[PDB]
């Protein structure tokens, strides 16, 4: 409908102050003293994040104008937290100063396009430097620094995460549940694991809960539902004269078949229980052949050359043990050759370099732990209810900043990095003036992260970061101790990734931000 | 949507105010001299009630902010009663006395992460002195003592509990139901019994009622329906044979199946009656296993290796007799080896042991007193339908606190035994003073619950604190007798459970909430 | 219903200003300098363009009279737009200067219709001096520089598109996406391309992904789904016999002809691959005719005179080989004589020349590009979403310049083209002093662009004027250097069909607009 | 803490009036001893009576007098008296 418009310093006044709102809200959050920020919801009980990106999604102005700053804002909190799940608190920080400067050199004349190309200029250059100051971070000690960096300097997180991700592997999936108890609990997993339950609770085969314990087994794959059906007998009986127990993986078992099953079974004639397959059309059939293949089975083909009583027990897969309950079946160890293994987990590169990435990535990168990794599950201690989200919350920042951490290297902690790298960059310069101004600035806005932590602290945000430029390469201030020395020593570590994803994810919206003449919005 | 920022001290002035409306109006509740609260409801006639977690749980706040405040309080009242169903209203006098010094440790300005570190600490020191200071609750007396001090100090229903928790056993269960008379009646039941009733009205062996009595009865226990499916006449013979009468249990039973069968039970031939099954197929056919080997019946299998007409007369379970009505069927005792029905109960184990616990347990308890144990229902008097909601009410708090007291022992009333061990953690200190300070003030705060008892009852708070203080052991102050004593002696318990969970949903709460720098909140 | 009525100068004044809050808030985007103007989104977060059309679609006033001013004004953007998609800010200034001037004549007393074509004489002679200016533009590196001009003087735009327009050809098609990365991208698809993915998952050529490469194929296109009438063995038959790999392009594929298809690949008696046709009933059947005679086969006509048993192996057409993959199916090269080829591309010109335009020659220009030119896909770098569509934007207006500069030429930027045509029309007269006004006015407007460019740089725009005036030929000021000379050694360039174009849409709308005697609209 | 913090304001007082960094001068003030200090009017460090700069002991001693009286006296006041509008 009919909309308002605002020209310059009006619309940018206004703009500002949406963005200061905001940020103002997120940098409490910032820091070993970062302090909690309540989201109110009428749904059931309120929420308590220190978790940034949390407190911006829920942010909005009753002004529009200085709404559309802070939505504008908002984003980029929201996309560091996509690119790697933490440091979106420190990036919206860098927004905050990088924004106001900015603006400051609009006010002058200067043109904001070419104060854009400035920023954008020095950022690039930020992030080369980066690169090069990244130290890598294989050791498990670091690692759970930096997991306990992540958690608001919860030392018992860092611990448990680095016992985890040497476990699992590099390929590895690692979970986070909710813990019955007030202890925190840590779960691994062996093998290959699916969430089925055995459609015979009859066939027990020793431990009660459901329990079936197959000893060297065959396995069965098949790609359709089993009930009036019978004719599959000589497969069947074929297992009899081995007296080996047989795992049935299908669409469906219904009761006819069953039937005969269970007695079967009663009697020791054959061990065999029966199973549906992991789910979904597309799913339950993709996840078949490997199944098959690292069991040294054959998927029965419904749908091309085969029958079914069409396959010799030659077809079936071979397994030592496999165990089942009324929610899950697991199996032992699958009999299968490592250059199969290693073939499907080949093929699966494709599947692993997919456009899709969320989603698609970490259900099939479940799939390679269970062929050839593990999976790894994390239970969290607390009391009631609103203390278990904000532990359970800063784990999984802790679990994706140790992803990234492996993956990118680490930095040194407290913003340091981000002002060391602006004293290197002090020579850099562009076309023009205006751009010479906009580089210069984001450096200045480079500091900015620092002085937070500190500020926090209730200390001269300021003084300490004048002694820490001062200092050489990782020397800094340890907010948690209030005390000068090395960062990395002292087991402050931030990734590389979540702090290069910050200072670019915020120069990118700022750049263009800053340059906005014109605003429109609706009246109330 | 848009959204109404605070921070700082206005956001916890106006948290706090919302808290102490919430906690007001749960402390008047406190003690053997607490008072009533009447909750509104434009349904139909109101709710008057001394339970704490009932009057939380109906407090929302004006104030959006204050609203906050008290909605996150208003959870450790309410995970209290998870727990034990008692001391849900001295939890939330700790969480009073915690949150307004913490918050006043915040003010100074401390770091609140710190202080919160402090206080998790300090709980869980305070948590193991408890333990130590616990003492097993065994005798009739003892549970009677909790039972009547649980229940606003009324003898009578401590009295009645104690009867009822020796006569049904450790693992039986103990139900509260209303009464027709004025008076507070106790009602036992032992066997295997449950709410089914008799298909055919027509057979009544001796007292009129609907009532069947069967001497040495056949069980017949089955997974189908008999409309046209007569046959089966063989088996039924063969109880004419034996010349004993026949129980039937299946999932239903035509009238074709009762016309032939009233007829032979009138003249003489056969004894005969058939109820149906417990109720929902995976629920009925889970208890038909337990009733067979209870009886050392055998359990029909259509499903796996049975038909209609196969089946022995011996497969028939075998009771001394049993007691049917139209709404419920009972076996006095069916014949089965102490091992077979030891054992149903053995695999039982695993779903004792089960993740739902709410509903599970409680469904799977009552299998399991009716296997082995013993099961009571108690009716509650009153001259007036609301008078029996406070009565009832408070005796299964009663009941909760005993089943409390049995598992995990006793401490001494009156708020004494958190007093108590205050003393005992004066030598708590951590990583830095503002932990101190946070441990401080938790040991300040556990004095609160024995002080609203003493304020309830018009009497100085301080003064009577002073005494118990210089006391020793378990040495308090009775408020009913108003003077001083042996707490154990007067008869005044709490159970360790109700107590030390009290303390830790409290304070887990409280840390979080005194952290809190800004509140968001939907706008008036 | 009941109707608001304004008359002569009130009613004016009301339109004057209407089109006066649009144009300006326009008009801070026109230049190198110009800004941005952000658009609330009341559905996601805003959006930041820099695009005159895009902010004219948003822009409806409060006051009825000045709205309807604005809305008359706005299509003017829009219809530049349509034309070029080019030029929709620069257009809406010239309805400004127009406009403003036109009133002032109508104040005097002047008669409307007599200024509206003396305006409309004035326009028509502007626009032939135009053609005359205009110069070619085939070389790259004037094709690099309008692009560079149009994504508001980026010139790695205008470079990657120079690339794109050479090696694609003269009726190539150039599509932009956006990027992964924080880097713009070029793809460049050669031979014949749909978007159809394979029916057989399990038959794969040599690499996975669903990758297929078929050596020496022979293609089939059909009118057919097939399900149980396989029977076109005597045609698969024959193509066994050659021992050369077949893809099938029919509605449908489905079950028993893939079943047994799937064994006969397997196993080496056939390599056959199947994809479903392009899309739509008239639009795959269509385009199945250009498919066979490319490829030197014969469609199967089963509606004309063909069988599905039918067609001998010669019908089948030639490839050297082809790409298949899940969602994607490509020819490598059909072999096909190019007299064939030209002569679907010849029965083409009729679709060329259509007078749907839009859409229709767009993807029958696919089509076309498919059967023998090529086709080009840009991508877009930017680490946040915002700066994504703005730089994505200013992309396609270069795509859409570039090819208004080959059709129609260009000539020099900055306004340096229209202020140098109204000089040279300085002696132009009608038949009465009234449209003589008129045609001064329309001069006076031209001068406009220009300034706005200038006064967005913030230097004295009549000043910068005045000297490029006295200037002779591309003389003119470069608002991005500060500094004067000749426009096209700089590399500023304005295609001739966008500058024509704002000129005679602005023109248009303007001379009935500055006709209006009364207005009306609904009241409050 | 209250008293001794207040102390602090009037340095940072006159270096925010000057437009410098009223923490940054008050930190390396803390470091230096005596009559060390910063001279706002000349933007430097060094013994500022020797510099110029200095106010008299009994100034200084009674400005901090009477703050902490009226402070006190302040804060142990319960009630407040006055006429309506
Ligand atoms: N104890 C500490 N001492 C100094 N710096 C710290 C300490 N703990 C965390 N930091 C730093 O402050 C940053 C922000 O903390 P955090 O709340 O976790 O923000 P994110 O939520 O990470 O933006 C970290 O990335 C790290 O460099
Ligand atoms: N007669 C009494 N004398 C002293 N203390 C008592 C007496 N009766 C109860 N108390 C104590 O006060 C507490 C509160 O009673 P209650 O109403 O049951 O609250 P909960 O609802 O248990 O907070 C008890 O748990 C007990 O320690
Ligand atoms: N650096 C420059 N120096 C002088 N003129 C320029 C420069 N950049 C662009 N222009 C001119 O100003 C016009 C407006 O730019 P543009 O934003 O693309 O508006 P349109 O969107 O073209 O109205 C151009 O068509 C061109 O002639
Ligand atoms: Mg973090
Ligand atoms: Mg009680
Ligand atoms: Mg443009």
């Amino acid at each position: 409908a009919a909309k308002d418009v605002k020209f310059g310093n009006d619309a940018r006044v206004k703009m500002l102050r949406g963005v200061n709102v905001l940020a103002d809200a997120v940098k409490v959050t910032l820091g070993p003293k970062g302090r909690n920020v309540v989201l109110d919801k009428s749904f059931g009980a309120p929420t308590i994040t220190k978790d940034g990106v949390s407190v911006a999604r829920e942010i909005e102005l009753e002004d529009k104008f200085e709404n559309m700053g802070a939505q504008m804002v908002k984003e980029v909190a929201s996309k560091a937290n996509d690119a790697a799940g933490d440091g979106t608190t420190t990036a919206t920080v860098l927004a905050q100063a990088i924004i106001t400067e900015g603006l400051k050199a609009v006010a002058a004349g200067m043109n904001p396009m070419d104060l854009k190309r400035g920023i954008d200029k020095a950022v690039t250059a930020a992030v080369e430097e980066l690169k090069a100051l990244s130290v890598p971070c294989s050791d498990s000690k670091a690692i759970a620094q930096v997991g306990t960096i992540s958690a608001n300097s919860d030392e018992t997180v860092g611990k448990l995460i680095a016992e985890a991700m040497d476990k699992v592997g590099k390929e590895g999936v690692i979970t986070v549940e909710d813990g019955t108890g007030l202890q925190d609990e840590l779960d691994v997993v062996e093998g290959m694991q699916f969430d089925r339950g055995y459609l015979s609770p009859y066939f027990i085969n020793k431990p009660e809960t459901g329990a079936v314990e197959l000893e060297s087994p065959f396995i069965l794959l098949a790609d359709k539902k089993i009930s009036n059906i019978r004719e599959m007998l000589p497969v069947l009986e074929a297992v009899a004269k081995a007296g080996k127990p047989l795992l049935i993986i299908a669409e469906d078992v219904e009761g006819e078949a069953l039937a005969t099953l269970v007695v079967n079974t009663m009697r020791g004639i054959v061990k065999v229980a029966a199973v549906k397959a992991p789910g979904f059309g597309d799913r339950r059939k993709a996840m078949l052949q490997d199944i098959a293949t690292l069991t040294g089975g054959t998927v029965i083909s419904e749908e091309i050359g085969m029958e079914l009583e069409k396959a010799t027990l030659e077809d079936l897969g071979q397994a030592k043990r496999v165990v089942i309950n009324k929610d899950t079946t697991t199996i032992i160890d699958g009999v299968g050759e490592e250059a199969a293994i290693q073939g499907r987990v080949a093929q699966i590169r494709q599947q692993i370099e997919e456009a899709t990435s969320d989603y698609d990535r970490e259900k099939l990168q479940e799939r390679v732990a269970k062929l050839a990794g593990g999976v790894a599950v994390i239970k969290v201690g607390a009391a009631t209810e609103v203390e278990m989200k904000e532990k359970k919350a800063r784990v999984e920042d802790a679990l994706h900043a140790t992803r990234a951490a492996v993956e990118e290297g680490v930095v040194a902690g407290g913003g340091v990095a981000l002002i060391r790298v602006a004293s290197k960059l002090a020579d850099l310069r562009g076309q023009n003036e205006d751009q010479n101004v906009g580089i210069k600035v984001a450096l200045r806005a480079m500091e900015a992260p620092l002085r937070q932590i500190v500020l926090n602290c209730g200390e001269e945000p300021s003084v300490v970061a004048n002694t820490v430029k001062g200092g050489d390469g990782n020397y800094g201030y340890n907010a948690a101790t209030e005390e000068y020395g090395n960062m990395i020593d002292m087991g402050i570590l931030d990734p590389t990734k979540v702090t290069r994803s910050a200072l670019q994810y915020a120069a990118s919206v700022a750049g263009l931000m800053i340059t906005t003449e014109c605003m429109v919005t609706d009246l109330p």
